[PDB]
């Protein structure tokens, strides 16, 4: 399928909102979703934060005990659509090996606003970010790099729900910062992004 | 087994996934003719079941079919004898004649933490439903009241969510999983954990969806004795 292909490929792969079929329930479960972002603690950047246990034969998820960031609130983690989310990305990833599907991984959920970066990688093996919102910005372009830092491509995430592929240990990315359109309005970009990490030795939590 | 015991007794729940097992010939058959059996439960969004009680004594093997105890007697005593509350039709004659439904109720039962030794040597009841869940074009956390339990997926059609729902007995969220191929198995322990199940929605909204589980409820009778069959 097209998006396992193109991370094959290229590194990276966008799947634009337009290209998404959003019904009426997902329509009032990204709404919910998407409204705990004027709620995230400072340090212009607000933010939430928690890791979960996965594994992908089972699609079991386990809230891992929080270790610092504010954790993510209690409705966002009660909304379906974040681990419906976090199974569904994970089918978009190339895994090396079948294997893998069934061992432990590590999944870093950021809530990030951003209010008004060099080529970097994430630390991960997947990648996957979610555009929420976008509120009075301009500039903010996802960028994708070489290993060799030497931009390939730059692209721009504008509707909510464009999501973004990636293979953290094949290329670089980096962000563009914003900035107002209106000089007395602030800019706000509401982002979510996981972070997939294989751990075979990670153990079950309590 | 001896990993699927050690998980209930840390997490309280355990997954086998159809993928780790080996379905042969025989096997892959007379699972097909016990999920075939969800297309004729009975129709009374929409939920059709069928249930029924085993006597069962882990030592020997020895699984007798309960007498299917009437509603109208359960309702009219206030007394439902331990099992369920409802209205619902016998398992199939069909059904009851699968050797696969024996088997699982065998085999399951040696994924179980049993804290006794003794307890092997005493019946068990064995309470036993056949669920279909339509949803055409929710129950909160609980426990099932039994000992341990296992829910077998037989089928799933045109169907998302449905995510199985592992709680603390706080009523914490602490797990969640996706019981997506037919014979993805979930083992737990009944009284360590509360569990629950998302609704499920259809894929294609012009079509129905559905999702067809089997599961077992196994509480230790040491009083009960054996009854007519
Ligand atoms: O905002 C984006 O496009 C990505 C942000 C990112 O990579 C990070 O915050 O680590
Ligand atoms: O269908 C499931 O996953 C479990 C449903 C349940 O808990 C019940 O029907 O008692
Ligand atoms: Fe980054
Ligand atoms: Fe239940
Ligand atoms: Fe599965």
């Amino acid at each position: 399928t097209e998006a396992r292909e193109e991370l094959r490929a290229n590194g990276y792969s966008l799947l634009p909102a337009d290209r998404l079929v959003i019904d009426a329930e997902l329509r009032q479960h990204v709404k919910e979703l998407a409204a705990e972002w004027e709620n995230l603690e400072t340090d212009f950047r607000e933010r939430a934060y928690d890791r979960f246990f996965f594994v992908p034969r089972t699609g079991e998820v386990r809230l891992r005990p929080h270790r610092p960031v504010a954790p993510l609130s209690r409705t966002t983690l009660a909304n379906p659509l974040l681990t419906r989310l976090l199974r569904a990305d994970f089918e978009n990833f190339p895994v090396p090996e079948e294997s893998w599907l069934d061992d432990p991984w590590d999944v870093q959920c950021h809530q990030f606003r951003i209010i008004s970066e060099g080529p970097h990688r994430d630390e991960v093996d997947f990648g996957v970010i979610h555009l929420m919102g976008r509120f009075n910005a301009a500039g903010g372009e996802s960028q994708v790099y070489s290993l060799e830092r030497e931009l390939v491509a730059e692209f721009c995430l504008t509707e909510q729900m464009d999501t973004m592929f990636w293979s953290d240990g094949q290329i670089l990315h980096a962000v563009r910062p914003i900035h107002p359109v209106d000089p007395t309005k602030a800019a706000v970009r509401d982002v979510l992004i996981m972070g997939y990490k294989h751990e075979p030795e990670l153990r079950r939590e309590e």
